């Protein structure tokens, strides 16, 4: 049900990608690939001890010992970035236009193409019910913002890995709260004190993380 997944491409390979740095307030925990490009290794002040997997940089100026000099593979991943981030913007028709006049909080939303020309806040827990098939694109051209200590739901089957925020501000979640989802967000996405992500982060400038789980979102019925 709904529209078609978006593809990520070489986005799809991490769980953090950035244009501008990434910022962190230790220790988080990262479970999977990290990367920023174009700019400097030295904008990707993530410690080695805080991601599991390979953290590339385009140049040698980023973390020891862990981090890979791969600019080209960092020069695709960004592309697709920017491509996945196209696609969601641009999927049609629109099931739901303004739900909640941009607050989502208390609702169980089915699969679709959501559409906000505002903001969109998360007040209270809000919940995704569909199948491992489903898929939902939230198109949101004012920012997102999450609350402190409240959840974005999965259930009947729903993976985070199907749920795309396109968001053309920046995405702000708050503390010891849980988010799902990929995220291509256009411009930072900040993630508050104790906060778990299962998803991706895949910002056109900044990510700044503090005391953060963010896990790499699993292909099927798992990690919650």
């Amino acid at each position: 049900a709904g529209p078609y997944a978006v593809e990520l491409g070489e986005a799809g390979t991490f769980t953090i990608l950035s244009k501008s740095g990434i910022t962190d307030v230790y220790p988080s925990t990262v479970t999977g690939n990290v990367g920023t490009s174009p700019i400097t290794g030295a904008a990707l002040l993530l410690n080695c001890d805080e991601v599991t997997g390979a953290m590339y940089t385009v140049d040698s100026a980023g973390p020891l010992p862990c981090s890979i000099n791969s600019p080209y593979l960092l020069e695709l991943a960004v592309s697709d970035m920017g491509i996945a981030y196209n696609d969601a913007a641009g999927r049609v028709p629109a099931d739901h236009t303004e739900l909640g006049t941009g607050e989502i909080g208390g609702l169980t939303l089915e699969p679709g193409v959501y559409k906000w020309s505002s903001d969109v806040n998360i007040s209270t827990d809000v919940t995704f019910n569909g199948t491992m098939d489903d898929v939902w694109i939230m198109q949101i051209s004012g920012n997102l913002n999450q609350a402190n200590a409240k959840r974005v739901t999965l259930t009947g089957g729903a993976l985070a890995k199907n749920i795309f925020w396109q968001v053309a501000g920046y995405t702000a979640l708050g503390t010891y709260a849980s988010f799902e989802g990929i995220v291509l967000s256009k411009t930072l996405i900040s993630v508050n004190t104790g906060t778990t992500v299962n998803g991706r982060l895949l910002a056109q400038t900044a990510v700044t993380l503090q005391k953060n789980t963010i896990n790499a979102p699993t292909e099927q019925y798992e990690e919650a």
